[PDB]
């Protein structure tokens, strides 16, 4: 057990609610680089072509914003790889 | 009240004259960083998920042709995300 | 008259041929960064808001290829713009 | 003869399974870039726009995971690029 792994696999479930509340742990404790790594890991892996390419979009925006900023394109990341076939 | 906000709020209200009106003026004053910053955040906030994954690869057009020629790309996301859902 | 303008119009102009003949010559001259700049200017200026957003991908694999196999890349994109709607 | 444009063949000739058996030799030799370039050339050369733009995407977040993650991406684009 630790958060960044919670985190992946509550996204494999397709849990939104779960998915976010790690995703705020994730960004106030502020390393912004496992979290983008994790999303692309799991766009690619778990997830919808058009998903996954948006997934390294979402990550760049998440990088050139940086945090707190950064939340906005990683929730939207979360939810879309959340809700994705 | 602030140019970059009114700006913003422009595009939330889908309103495209004024929304360039304000991205002519921050070109004028070349804050190519505030420009991208807030089209990226109203992408992913405000907004249609390959809307919001176009907004990234506007900015990138942006920042590689840089200013002036970086209006080009901008006015173009300015539009799209004004007329977006 | 300029070759680089040249292009630019037959890409406005929606015709392949010309855009590729202007290209190829483009490409052999070899000043990648002038091609790439203003593919971005005309995917953004004259073009298809998905076609627009595909040229940046382009000028980024054609700034990892390299000369000479940034064409690749390039080609396929003058062809999308000159074929997309305006 | 040698894996990289047999890597390439059997992606032109849409024969996932050699494909993916290239690519983890090609993971397993460590070298990231020649892997990259081919993957981008064979989407725009040999390829939708939109799977030729989306090759890209992938060979961003291979080199920004660097192997052995980017194998993840890499696989993805192989199977993509295959069908």
């Amino acid at each position: 057990y630790d958060v960044i792994s919670a985190f992946q696999k509550s996204i494999r479930g397709s849990d939104v609610d779960a998915a976010l509340h790690y995703l705020a742990r994730l960004v106030e404790a502020g390393d912004l680089a496992s979290i983008c790594r994790r999303l692309m890991v799991i766009g690619y892996e778990d997830i919808n072509p058009a998903a996954a390419a948006r997934t390294v979009n979402a990550v760049l925006a998440a990088e050139k914003l940086g945090l707190p900023e950064a939340r906005i394109p990683l929730a939207d990341v979360v939810v879309d790889l959340c809700l994705s076939p």
